């Protein structure tokens, strides 16, 4: 048993709800929380902005830090970090971003990530101003995520296109 409510049961381990990821967060405080970072935790927009506004600044702070002695991230990559006044941690993880050529193969790479952690509160990655079909990043999630992960989709518009076109 786990603290996340009203959420849809699509699978054995995929629940799906329509909730803002930041309050979403506040609320439950999950072990993880993903962002949908890129691979410079450029924190400026989309769920990555409003994660990092939240935090005021903090998770920018300690990602310029991260990069300052890593360098960049891939793309299907990821890395934990503090999840600061959200979550315990905050998992980076850079979905590809058709907006910028890069080949949504790497989507399921990018999900793999999730399997390192038991329990998620997680965006639908490349979604939003990523700019793949939020569809299609639903069905790479429930075919690549085996661990219990919890998604927030902000637009109730979308949500409710999605759980009308689960298959
Ligand atoms: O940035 C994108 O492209 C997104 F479409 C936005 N998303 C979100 N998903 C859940 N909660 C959210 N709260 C928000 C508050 C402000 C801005 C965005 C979100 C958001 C999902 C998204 C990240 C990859 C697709």
């Amino acid at each position: 048993v786990n603290s996340f409510s009203g959420y849809l049961k699509l699978t054995d381990n995929v629940y799906i709800k329509n909730a803002d990821i930041v309050e979403e967060a506040k609320k439950v405080k999950p072990t993880v929380v993903v962002n949908a970072a890129n691979v410079y935790l450029k924190h400026g927009g989309g769920v990555a902005g409003a994660l990092n506004k939240a935090t005021n600044n903090a998770m920018q702070v300690e990602s310029d830090d991260y990069i300052a002695t890593n360098g960049p991230l891939k793309v299907g990559g990821s890395c934990v970090l503090s999840g600061h006044n959200l979550a315990k941690h905050c998992l980076h993880v850079v979905g590809p971003n058709v907006n910028k050529g890069e080949d949504i193969q790497l989507l399921k790479s990018a999900y793999e990530n999730f399997n390192q952690h038991e329990v998620l509160l997680a965006p639908l990655l490349s979604a939003g101003i990523f700019g793949a079909d939020p569809i299609h990043s639903l069905r790479v999630c429930v075919d690549t995520v085996r661990t219990n992960v919890y998604l927030a989709v902000f637009d109730k518009n979308l949500y409710d296109k999605l759980v009308s076109s689960f298959l």
